[PDB]
């Protein structure tokens, strides 16, 4: 097939988009993520090796919706490589309280129906910038979208033993708003979006309140942030610590969450197991 031939190179900001894009690209392009699995993605601090990586790319993809607060500054260091957001056509859910009230929640990929839009935007970008391989990108995008569509029934079935009134999803970052909307959960979080911020101790008390009044049985944390506030809530309440949920990062390839599909599956399975 050729060990020497330089393939079209895509660099993504973080691992979820890398894996979605690699499924669309197949063996016709190579996709690499800037952030490493487990690394916090909202306020990531790029290195000089990161600049070298993106400079080597033919196309740079990012979430937008101000997810990657570092990206626009990072992109100043890149010359003559185009960049594209992958969330065009996504309906934002706003953050509802605090100093980020009204800012778009950037975690749109946790809705599998939204992931179809991610796939379409990535397909368009790949076809635009590497048109010689359009048939491969289109074939692959269609087959991957069908895989994602086929998740809806098993995911809903996996959550089907939790009656509507009990469907409370208590997490650390409020990163699950789109998933909660899709599957009919009421979200509760310890902070509305990852950031250096005040007010988490106050919110811990508020969440203990909500847990106690609704007798919610489980609370979670996520793979790139601290599990201490979540475990503070579980200690003070009848709720068990059920975490860890995956949203901002895949695991390593040898870890429990190597792919975007595995991420959606593991997050849903862990929620269901909590109940
Ligand atoms: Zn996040």
């Amino acid at each position: 097939p050729s060990d020497t031939a330089k393939k079209f190179k895509v660099v993504t900001t973080f691992t979820i988009i890398q894996d979605i894009a690699q499924n669309i690209a197949g063996d016709v392009a190579v996709v690499e993520s800037i952030t490493k699995p487990g690394a916090e993605i909202h306020d990531y601090q790029p290195t000089p090796r990161d600049i070298v990586k993106a400079q080597s790319a033919d196309l740079i993809l990012w979430n937008g919706m101000n997810l990657e607060r570092w990206f626009e500054k990072f992109f100043e260091s890149i010359k003559d490589v185009p960049s594209a957001v992958v969330t065009a056509g996504i309906t934002p859910l706003p953050i509802r309280e605090g100093p980020y009230s009204g800012i778009a929640n950037p975690h749109a990929w946790m809705s599998p129906s939204n992931a179809l839009i991610y796939i379409e935007n990535i397909r368009k970008a790949l076809v635009e910038h590497d048109p010689a391989h359009a048939e491969t990108y289109n074939r692959n995008a269609q087959a991957y979208a069908e895989k994602i569509k086929a998740l809806d029934a098993p995911l809903r079935e996996r959550l089907s033993r939790i009656p509507a009134e009990q469907r409370w999803l208590v997490t650390s970052e409020g990163a699950f708003s789109y998933l909660a909307k899709d599957y009919g959960f009421k979200e509760v979080y310890l902070w509305p979006i990852n950031a250096e911020q005040q007010g988490i101790p106050q919110q811990v008390r508020h969440v203990i309140d909500i847990i106690r009044e609704n007798k919610i049985p489980v609370v979670f944390s996520e793979s790139t942030i601290s599990d201490k506030p979540a475990k503070q809530v579980s200690k003070e309440t009848g709720a068990q610590y059920g975490g860890v949920l995956y949203v901002d990062s895949l695991s390593g390839e040898k870890g429990p969450v190597p792919t975007y599909i595995s991420l959606i599956n593991m997050t849903v399975d862990t929620i269901a197991k909590g109940f």
